[PDB]
């Protein structure tokens, strides 16, 4: 079997994106982030606190004919912004593009953080990570990738994130009209439970590639790009008035610069985060400082490869018994 779904930005700045689920029977479709950096599929529901629902669509498993509580099971996380979300959890079919899977464990959200109320493109996540992740007690739970690999003509998913417009998560094949070139494939750890990688390098602008070894995550579901304060700083420098401000909470650089483009490498590949892909525009409504889309990591205790550098790419999840990541240009 295969999927193939259309994920779109949620706003002007690329902030997140959200793919259509179908949850249940009949049908309930919900927007969900897809996150290659958590490992549970939640989702707001007929459960969540009243006041803690502002104009998401909720799932709501007593009109679902195929949804069974998973009794006794909770769940719990809270995301790298200090986000969370917390409740019990039915098991239902899931289809995604296409692609579907009986008995897939839906978190359902009792309780969400102010920051998941207050926005009401996202229904919920949808984690990609790896399973040993899933926040599910007494019986943790698998990832609608890790039960759908099996029944897929290849284990793999692949995201195609667009700039400023929509994208493509496909799974169980590699489309080859949707990249340039050839994908290099790198090793991955496990032992954190993420796509974790090591880069070889980064360039700015036209400048020379500095070889050196940078390992992190390709992580969907983080907005910018983390790296060490080393390369963020070498970047930034490179832009006339930006400056790492502790008030706003890093990087800023006048909205009249034209961003410098951002190499990093895989393997022996390339590849380049155009200039524009870096602003992050107004730190608020019609200020002339702008927020940059290439943070410092220190004090995050990892680097993270999110959607400003995956959009650049055609990148392949491989879930073979060794995983590996796949980067192409596009």
């Amino acid at each position: 079997s295969t999927g193939s779904a259309t994920t779109t930005p949620i706003d002007s700045l690329d902030d997140a994106y959200i793919t259509p689920v179908q949850i249940g029977t009949p049908a309930q479709t919900l927007n969900l982030d897809f996150d290659t950096g958590s490992s549970d599929l939640w989702v707001f529901s007929s459960e969540t606190t009243a006041s803690e629902v502002d104009g998401q669509t909720i799932y709501t498993p007593s009109k679902s004919t195929t949804a069974k509580l998973l009794s006794g099971a909770t769940w719990s996380i809270s995301y790298g912004d200090g986000s969370s979300s917390s409740g019990d959890v039915y098991t239902d079919t899931v289809s995604v593009g296409g692609l579907t899977v009986t008995g897939q464990a839906v978190e359902s959200a009792k309780k969400v953080s102010s920051s998941f109320t207050e926005d009401s493109t996202i229904d919920g996540l949808l984690g990609l990570a790896f399973s040993t992740l899933n926040t599910v007690s007494p019986t943790q739970q698998k990832t609608f990738f890790d039960n759908a690999k099996a029944s897929l003509d290849s284990p793999v998913f692949t995201a195609d994130l667009g700039y400023h417009a929509p994208g493509t998560y496909n799974f169980g094949f590699i489309d080859t009209t949707a990249y340039t070139g050839s994908i290099t494939y790198t090793a991955v750890s496990t032992k954190q439970g993420f796509w974790e990688w090591t880069s070889t390098g980064y360039a700015v602008g036209s400048g020379t590639f500095k070889s050196t070894s940078i390992d992190g995550i390709a992580d969907t579901g983080t907005t910018l790009l983390y790296l060490p304060a080393t390369v963020v700083s070498a970047y930034w420098a490179q832009v006339s008035g930006a400056k790492s401000s502790s008030s706003v909470g890093g990087y800023v650089f006048p909205c009249s610069a034209t961003l410098p483009s951002f190499t990093f490498g895989v393997g022996s590949a390339r590849i380049v985060i155009p200039g524009d892909y870096i602003d992050f525009g107004p730190i608020s409504t019609g200020s002339s400082s702008c927020f940059g889309g290439i943070q410092s990591s220190a004090g995050i205790g990892i680097n993270i490869f999110g959607d400003v550098a995956l959009k650049a790419a055609f990148v392949v999840f491989n879930g073979a018994t060794t995983p590996t990541l796949g980067f192409a240009s596009k």
